[PDB]
């Protein structure tokens, strides 16, 4: 009548602390068919964490509107970076605008100059640092680049990158998120050393609009939209969201892109290589929009199947402010109320094979996919990234091959924020192609 079940700890300060860190998917994959529920409730710190691990209830957690299930308290740790005052940091029905301010930019209105914009920008990076006919990569850091190399080309204006280019952008970013750190989410120099680098390319930012007034992008649409109340955002506000834009974009699809790339490059995986290439081969140079998005359906499933596989965010949360039912249990108001793209994605009615990487292979619980999120928190950036991802893959399985120093795949380093492949581990030697 009230609550689902409970797991072991044995010294209760810990909770489960290191148990997860470890490896989060063994220990949640280990507690779901040892308390024999898919939905079941950690403990970290004598709090209480309750995880929404059977595939068929996703509805239950994603569904909710923030009220119900609230997320700002799990992500008030970001309030630095995003602004004291956006995001989760705003009141949700402002934030709502936001997320459509945000929407109408990544709207398919503006993805035309995109891909044309994107690949030119692949191509730029590849020829100056991949020079050889023989080859390296530490692909996770040149996807890195290459990602928000791409992007900033698509979201940053002539104007503002000339000011704030690609290759430091990151630098700033890469600063703003080492504030972040973990155990945080359930319990300063840096605070600083991170507002710093915020208020720095804030007014690297409001000192581009007085040449923008005295006299189009992100930027541009950002400043553009006026809220419900006839406000406009102030500087800092509309700072924020450029950030946040520009954070979720750089790591996730850097760790997709890579990921994808390595799985394709695998001898394993290269029938999938192939079918990529009789999908991309009669495609030019000339990539237009149509070509990604009509035209790459294969494409599209690989990069899907490896956010399948490893998911680069491990967890979603949201606070239980009215309580919810989940199947037959009952989360009570105070507690955190989580589910994990990791460990649905590893359950097997939902995903057979799950370690197995067949781009071909479809869910059979409807809705076990939530590499994106659903419901009422379904991700925006998603088209984008996919947009991205597609395009960098086929401009570089274009005019290459590549091989893996490895025998097999590289590790999910679980030891991040946001979980990508091994650093030590991403190694790859390239060699070109005609
Ligand atoms: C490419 C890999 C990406 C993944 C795997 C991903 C995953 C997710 C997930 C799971 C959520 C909501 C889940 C939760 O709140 O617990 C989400 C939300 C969001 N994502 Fe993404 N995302 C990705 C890329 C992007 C990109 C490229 C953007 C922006 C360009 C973006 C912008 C957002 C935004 C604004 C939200 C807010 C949704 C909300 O909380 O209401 N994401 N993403
Ligand atoms: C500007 C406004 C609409 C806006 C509001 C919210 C977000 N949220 C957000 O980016 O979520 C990222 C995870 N993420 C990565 C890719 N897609 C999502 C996140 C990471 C870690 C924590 Cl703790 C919380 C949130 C973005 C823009």
């Amino acid at each position: 009548k009230k609550t689902p079940p409970v797991y072991p700890v044995t010294v209760p300060f810990l909770g489960h602390i290191v148990q997860f860190g470890k490896n989060p998917l063994e220990f949640m994959q280990r507690c779901k068919r040892d308390l024999k529920s898919g939905v079941f409730t950690i403990s970290i710190g004598g709090q209480r964490v309750t995880i929404v691990g059977d595939p068929h209830e996703h509805s239950r957690f994603f569904s909710p509107r923030n009220e119900i299930l609230s997320p700002r308290e799990v992500y008030t740790i970001m309030t630095p970076v995003f602004g004291e005052g956006v995001a989760y940091a705003a009141p949700y029905p402002r934030m709502r605008e936001q997320l459509n301010f945000l929407a109408e930019e990544l709207t398919i209105a503006k993805f035309q100059n995109f891909v044309p914009a994107i690949q030119h920008e692949v191509r730029k990076f590849m020829a100056e640092n991949w020079k050889e006919d023989e080859g390296v990569i530490n692909l996770l850091e040149d996807c890195g680049a290459m990602i928000i190399n791409t992007a900033c080309q698509c979201l940053f204006g002539e104007d503002l990158r000339k000011r704030l280019n690609a290759r430091h952008f990151a630098q700033l970013l890469s600063k703003m998120e080492s504030s972040l750190i973990p155990a945080a989410v359930f319990m300063l120099p840096q605070s600083a050393r991170c507002r710093e680098a915020r208020a720095e390319l804030q007014k690297i930012l409001g000192e581009i609009i007085v040449a923008r007034e005295k006299e189009s992008d992100l930027l541009g649409g950002l400043l553009k939209a006026v809220y419900r109340d006839g406000t406009r955002m102030s500087l800092h506000e509309v700072c924020g969201m450029i950030v946040a834009a520009m954070f979720a974009g750089q790591h996730t699809s850097t760790i997709t892109t890579s990921w994808s790339m390595l799985h394709l490059m695998h001898p394993k995986n290269k029938k999938w290589l192939d079918k990529l290439h009789k999908e991309i081969d009669e495609f030019p140079a000339q990539l237009n929009y149509d070509n990604v998005m009509d035209e790459m359906p294969f494409a599209e499933r690989c990069v899907r199947e490896s956010i399948r596989r490893d998911p680069p965010l491990l967890m979603v949360m949201r606070m239980v402010k009215a309580e919810v039912k989940v199947g037959s249990y009952v989360v009570p108001k105070g507690d955190i109320i989580a589910c994990s793209p990791l460990l649905s994605h590893h359950d097997e009615e939902a995903f057979p094979n799950p370690r197995l990487w067949d781009p071909e292979r479809d869910e059979k619980v409807d809705g076990a996919f939530i590499g994106f999120g659903a419901g009422v928190h379904k991700c925006i950036g998603q088209k984008f990234a996919l947009l991205q991802v597609k395009t960098i893959l086929a401009t570089a399985f274009r005019e290459y091959d590549f091989q893996l120093l490895r025998d097999e795949v590289p590790d999910p380093d679980y030891h991040t924020m946001v979980v990508g492949p091994t650093l030590n581990q991403c190694l790859v030697k390239y060699t070109r192609k005609k």
